């Protein structure tokens, strides 16, 4: 018995591990996950930067950040509105860096921005045009997170 | 090593039922449910009244409750159209209880409403505008379901 | 003891069997399956016919097949575009048959189609006002799945 019924669950295991990435496959493809892109999702709430990360985190993903103009007219289309972009300059102003570490490779920032506008503006939101404005990271914007290709 | 390939068991058993619980989360996510407020779904089919408790209960949640005028709103972009909430006057008529259990607090009832029109109405259906109405339990209207926060 | 862990080991594995399960009617639930309807998912993503075949039968299901007029405008819906159809005449020139096997019955098909046009058309999409044409398998359109009821 005990042998036999620990090799069998073994198997149970294994199956269940199966079917659950299945469920995840399909979950991805009906939230339009398209072949070999990244893909980005919204509960359309508008919340703080802090609050946002924190979400996307027990998600096991990451606040939406793109990486060129393809990912980041994805984004735009998913929020339909302001939305908080994984990049702030909190660590060095004036320096924005990705949330996931590193310097900015792809940026589409409006016309004089970052300004850093009056009492402070550390964290990026992509707007209803596609491009970028700094905010501040208290303003609730929506909250897009990110998940792998 | 029984011991030892059980106890590696165990920690895969643990690990897959977060995977499955952070699966839970994401989806609940990408339908739109807020921070630290119920979720409410549908699936656009009209039914009757106990056609709904049953569906709602086979997914282990409810018939919606709109316990205030924020949740009234949520569950009338939901439905999109007239859909039967978790409240009844079966017992005393005139006395609206919720399918949980308890007397109802918030309401949100349209003009000349309640009115137990002709043979009787003891269910409520959210309606135009979240107004609410009620009606026949055998009549057939959209079904609600209503998960946790 | 070793037999009481065995014992708690399969009653989580059930738990989780369970768990999963209800975790599929409400993913199903939530994307518009009716009771007793097989339901339909797309991605919205354009690929030839092969990959959408490819895609849906690693979800577990197969490239939708309209089976009658509402199946037909159920899949309309969820299309939004063209979209593949599991039908072909690939095996037998003029002879349709579905994917999963079995002649052309129920059939929604454009004045003049099908017509098999130029070099050869074995694939099926279903187009405006949900009316069908066969068209190449070579082509990209909408990738739509079904899943049974
Ligand atoms: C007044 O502050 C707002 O407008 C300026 C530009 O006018 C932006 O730089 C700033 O981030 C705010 O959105
Ligand atoms: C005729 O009955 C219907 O219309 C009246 C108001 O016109 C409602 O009170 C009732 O529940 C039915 O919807
Ligand atoms: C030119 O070919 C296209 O149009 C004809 C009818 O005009 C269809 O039958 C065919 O599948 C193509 O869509
Ligand atoms: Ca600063
Ligand atoms: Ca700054
Ligand atoms: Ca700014
Ligand atoms: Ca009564
Ligand atoms: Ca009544
Ligand atoms: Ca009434
Ligand atoms: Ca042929
Ligand atoms: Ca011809
Ligand atoms: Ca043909
Ligand atoms: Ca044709
Ligand atoms: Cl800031
Ligand atoms: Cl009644
Ligand atoms: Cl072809």
């Amino acid at each position: 018995a005990i042998e036999v019924k620990l090799a069998n669950m073994e198997a149970e295991i294994n199956t269940l591990k199966s079917k659950l990435e299945l469920t995840n496959k399909l979950h991805a493809f009906s939230m339009g996950k398209k072949s070999g892109k990244k893909f980005f999702v919204t509960n359309h709430e508008r919340m703080p930067f802090s609050k946002v990360k924190a979400l996307c985190s027990e998600l096991r993903g990451t606040v939406a950040i793109p990486r060129n103009a393809e990912e980041n007219k994805a984004i735009q289309e998913v929020a339909k509105t302001s939305a908080f972009l994984g990049i702030t300059d909190e660590v060095t102003e004036g320096q924005f860096m990705y949330v996931t570490g590193g310097r900015l490779t792809y940026s589409n920032w409006k016309k004089d921005e970052p300004n850093d506008h009056g009492s402070g503006e550390d964290c990026v939101t992509i707007v209803d045009n596609g491009l970028w404005n700094d905010i501040s990271c208290q303003a609730s914007h929506t909250a897009v997170c990110e998940f792998p290709a």
